[PDB]
């Protein structure tokens, strides 16, 4: 039956290969703890040298799970099974078990504390599966479930940014400043209706995806470079008068076949700006409605907006995604700098005659017939965004590679229930107490085997490009050394990306 | 029903014998305890007098039981009976149960330690029933389930050997170094799917064996020496001139008949080597492919090959197989040396005509029309070996007289559940916990007995052959002391070995 | 039209990490005990064996390495050389002519030189040391293997493994150059099929 | 993850040496490989658990 | 073309041993003995062993 020395599930992990879907099972062991002593806050963050960057926080008492990633999903044996062997996935539905619930009391004596649990108390899961909250959720971010399945999770505090500051600061007197101030929305998770657990109980939710596919395959030619060069053209092209050299109306030669298609849009103009703590980014997107005060430079308004280039070649490294393969990363030690597929659509340029020479246009706008890649995604990066609800919009491709959507897998919260003690003069006295217990994850995944007329050997994902680190520098990427610690990849290579092995026919 | 205060199972133990089969009940209990921080660990084991010898580990937190070993499962009593009466036995079904489970918080204030269970707490059990891990047991080590059913079992750590340290120790620049050590494969047991228990729930293991019969019969002859020795013989032999004395040609002689039979296998060749910290074997299997610098000695690459003498008469102690009764054996004392059956296929030899004498020649290869018996094995023998998978292989006989399979049972695997407490900065804090529980398994043999036409009486074990020891030396052997400590067998006699009692007419 | 039918045993595309010897827990410690005989000034010793060094039941795989390829190139030359000569005949010249010859002799052993590795041309017009593709160890631990035998000093390697009990290697690996089967000549009695060449007898 | 066999092993050879290996060169003549492993053998990709 | 290397071995058999001693003894040239321990040398293998 059920009860309290009855387990509600068991542990589930591994991967499932078939030619028609893929199934990625994981089971983490989790820790709540009690967040932001009950209550919500709103605070402002305001760093001193971020340049007049400054916002407010809405701090909640809830956590949140993270499941955005692809590293936490599939293992690096998985991962390189799947970008070898299949041209084509997209997560199809993702199952998520919360179970084997263990709520305790911590005793905090002194330098000892002691621990013991209480079978009574409870805790709260709220999954959001309308989006009637702001999003917990944000690519890129730290917070998701661990690589490794015996590593623990430790949930991330929820909290959203009700409005931008600077516009609401309301400093002297602004008619504008005190209408958006009044407007600024306050979400409390308890409106909703969820469900409290105890030891004994367990909660399951299911979620549907509507997506587009990741494609796999690579362009081995530019899309202009199609043709064969031996047939000659009809066309004519006219060279008007320069130097002394004379004009000239010629037919256009067999091997220089001009294209009907185009590079796809990027903007490579601009550059970072000011100091590290400031929000740095070439692009500022801002909002400054009317009204208020311009105050400090734009950082404080703005959001800011990167990778600028899209599918064009980055100048340099400003223009790269970089991230830090672990949080202890700092200073241009352990980042991870994106490098080029050497995929015919993926970097792209234009050049603009001057009738001496060519000159790269800095900034591509979006034009008619162009064609390129999506970024190609390792498993370090995320899986899915949250599309912004919004009347129009233009083509949907974040720049980061993951996949929009209107209806991302729903936010599960989570938060240590209340316990309240007597007090006599009237504080907010808690009890301490804490939950940890076993998330399992089952996503399913749908996948296409390629089929190739290509005569010639292609390029795969090998162990051989591994590197070898650790404190003895004798263990292999992907391991562990002798104090435990797990080798993470140096390069860009090491994280296995997609649109590499498989070619495709343009 | 079920419950925390109802227990799940109760003990069974003793054993039924049958003409057509015995069963073997045997239950104990165990202890789990936190293994390794709940971490994978990969470690060099370096000793300082090992001459070169090292290895590099990976240690996880994981434990496991080991049933491997005759004295766990047959009782003197019973294992006498076994060999007296019954002239083949293999194992047929083996069923465990794990039940009983008791989860206990330590709470270590000092000197003092208290002991506080928690019902919520749980504990991992996996079973590797494919063989998709390393396997966790070899045979001979000292891990094996207890012989006396009152004796707590101590799980001992799960750990495996992921490539051969000195290949991949990768110093300066080599290229296949550098690609062996990228290689190296990393298991944990977390990618399976498994149970998790609390301490009302309770599991069970089935195993099926396919095995070769384990043989009690005796030869009281060689196969050379069955003919009459009366009746003449046809055939004719050839002595060349040697010295003085001139050749001859004449009919051989009705009692010096020559077989057509041959002597088994066995290499007397080599003999160990070096310090006893070091691997010390006659023979060393090495694998060393090329490239890698040959850097110490071959006992760094080699594994070592022991007993190497087969079926040949050990020339010395170094080419017999011993062992030691208790983890307290040390240096010639307490160990038990193997001895000859008499029975005449067990030990056997081969001589070389010289024209003069006959020589002894050491090694004797595999060759057509031998005859030999497999190593007589006592109670302190493993029952099976894990016969490693490859496209090909020689005649099965692992000369420590174990039953090679290509699917053992099943290594079951078990892991105190990682309870993390919160911790202000990060760090890991585990809950100190441990789970004493009772395993039983009950193992299904199937039997022979023997019928014979020979008149007179045969060999039998007695008591009478048993030794007498103690702290007052009154006690006989497997029995226990005032102490309580048990009378362990001083020879191998007393460990009532196969292959003497029963007589066979070749 | 033609159809045919195979009766094959399976070709083998997985790797072994680590050799067979080498599979055990290094914490556990084991029962079994050793002796050292007496050799200098070092007494002899009876004691415990480390619970890195246990030691395997399993066996390196049968090879030949003893002999040298022999004469001019123009000649049959290989190290080991297969005659049949009834009786009678007279022996004329050497044994090249009366025999076949064997190689590759190495089997599973590592080849100590290029003479015991398999070579071969990739193209018809490849010529004297041109063109010519060498194989090399797949680095798979069953592949490649040695026997030492101890002195009570040093180990040495021995030239000659025969089969034996218990003896595991792999079959040679095999690339697209290679042949995919081979004719099984007809007889009483064999041992163990498996060609040095890779190929799948039938 | 574990070694596979991949084309970024081949050589690169021909008359004008720009041409890689299982491929043609200008003259029809198909670009053979150079060294044994650009043959692709067995027994090195997949890992077995003895 | 006319070398083409076998793949296929010869047979076994032991050829190294000569036959010993007088023809009323057992003579041949390979002696299989079993003298499992103990029990004192005393005579030539020939006692011991079949051949």
């Amino acid at each position: 039956g059920s009860g309290v020395g009855i387990s509600t599930g068991g542990w589930v992990g591994g991967s499932y290969f078939t030619d028609s879907y893929v199934i990625t099972k994981n089971t983490r062991q989790f820790l709540v703890k009690i967040q932001n002593d009950h209550k919500y806050r709103t605070e402002n963050i305001i760093p001193s040298n971020a340049g007049g960057k400054s916002q407010r926080c809405v701090s909640t008492p809830w956590s949140y799970f993270n499941f955005n990633q692809y590293s936490s999903h599939f293992s690096p044996q998985d991962w390189q099974r799947l970008t070898n062997e299949y041209k084509r996935f997209k997560p199809r539905k993702m199952h998520v078990k919360i179970y084997n619930l263990q709520i305790k009391q911590i005793l905090s004596n002194g330098a000892d504390t002691t621990y013991n649990n209480d079978l009574t108390a409870g805790v709260h899961i709220f999954c959001d599966g309308e989006h009637a909250y702001p999003n917990a959720t944000h690519p890129w971010d730290e917070d998701v479930m661990p690589e490794l399945p015996y590593e623990t999770w430790y949930l991330f505090q929820y909290g959203y940014i009700p409005v931008i500051h600077e516009l609401a600061e309301m400093e002297d007197a602004n008619a504008v400043e005190k209408a958006i101030a009044l407007q600024i929305p306050f979400f409390m998770l308890e409106n909703s209706d969820h469900e409290v657990l105890r030891t004994g109980e367990s909660t399951e939710f299911t979620f549907d995806f509507d997506c587009e596919w990741i494609n796999n395959e690579r362009a081995y030619i530019p899309p202009g470079l199609m043709f064969n060069p031996k047939v000659p053209t009809r066309r004519a092209q006219y060279i008007r008068q320069h130097g002394n050299t004379a004009s000239s109306n010629t037919r256009i030669q067999p091997y220089a076949k001009p294209t009907s298609w185009m590079t796809g849009p990027g903007l490579l103009s601009a550059q970072r700006v000011g100091p590290a703590g400031s929000d740095t980014a070439s692009w500022m997107v801002v909002v400054n409605p009317d009204g208020t005060a311009v105050n400090s430079g734009m950082a404080g308004v703005g959001s800011g907006f990167d990778p600028p280039s899209g599918s064009l070649r980055p100048t340099d490294l400003e223009y790269k995604i970089q991230w830090y393969q672990t949080p202890e990363g700092t200073n241009s030690d352990g980042n991870i700098i994106s490098n080029p597929p050497l995929s015919m659509l993926r970097d792209q340029a234009l050049y603009r005659g001057n009738q001496t020479t060519y000159n790269l246009c800095s900034d591509v706008w979006m034009f008619p017939n162009q064609i390129w890649d999506r970024y190609p995604i390792t498993r370090e990066n995320p899986i899915w965004c949250k599309k912004p609800r919004s009347d129009k919009n233009t083509i949907i491709d974040p720049f980061d590679g993951t996949l929009a959507m209107d209806h991302p897998p729903g936010t599960i919260f989570i938060k240590m229930a209340k316990i309240p003690v007597p007090s006599n003069n009237n504080a907010d006295s808690y009890l301490n107490i804490y939950c940890t217990g076993q998330v399992s994850c089952e996503i399913v995944w749908e996948v296409e085997r390629y089929a190739t007329k290509n005569w010639r050997p292609e390029r795969r994902h090998t162990a051989l490009g591994l590197g070898i680190g650790g404190e003895e520098n004798i263990n292999p990427t992907y391991h562990v050394d002798k104090n435990g610690k797990y080798i993470q990849p140096t390069t860009w290579d090491m994280c296995y990306p997609i649109k590499t092995n498989i070619n495709k026919v343009l």
